[PDB]
């Protein structure tokens, strides 16, 4: 008929318990395609899935999952921070050390693709920003206007990033704390 008595929500309840079982059930009944552009076009598209469960998926050590994360980045000119926040809005940034690296490696290599010095420069810049959207709630002193610049010294090979850039960056996230 014209209706759609299609599951596609049971898979959602399943993905939120087990990502590996959820993204396979959908492919079992024929709702989700194979490859990686399908699955990556699912975590990014269908926003009704736990953000912690989506953020843990793409930050998995699997060689099939690392591909499932690269296609995720390859979907979504603008300010650097205007890209970090956009990257981190779809999921809950995972607190695991090895996972954060897997994400900021592909985000820095994808940005530096379409000021700065290398992809390693955006890489460490991304982390200083995550070291500021988390810093700006139980601490009396905040990150100094004088600091954060003296602290980020030596990020372009041997030199600093324009002090006007780190400043324009500072004022943005202290107003709107991405996450």
């Amino acid at each position: 008929i014209k209706q759609q008595k299609e599951i596609i929500e049971h898979g959602i309840e399943l993905f939120n318990k087990k990502p590996k079982r959820g993204i396979q059930f959908l492919q079992e009944q024929g709702m989700l395609g194979t490859s990686v552009e399908d699955i990556a076009q699912f975590l990014h598209q269908e926003e009704r899935l736990d953000s912690t469960q989506v953020g843990d998926f793409l930050g998995d050590s699997a060689r099939f999952n690392k591909e499932v994360m690269y296609a995720y980045v390859d979907q979504l000119e603008k300010e650097f921070v205007s890209a970090l926040r956009t990257f981190l809005e779809g999921f809950r940034l995972p607190g695991e050390a090895q996972k954060i690296d897997r994400l900021m490696e592909k985000f820095a290599a994808r940005y530096i693709e379409c000021l700065f010095a290398s992809a390693d420069t955006a890489y460490v810049l991304a982390y200083s920003i995550i070291m500021l959207t988390t810093d700006l709630p139980q601490v009396k002193n905040k990150m100094t206007k004088e600091q954060y610049i003296k602290m980020n010294r030596g990020i372009n090979d041997s030199k600093d990033l324009p002090e006007e850039y780190l400043s324009s960056i500072y004022e943005e996230i202290e107003g709107k704390k991405i996450a």
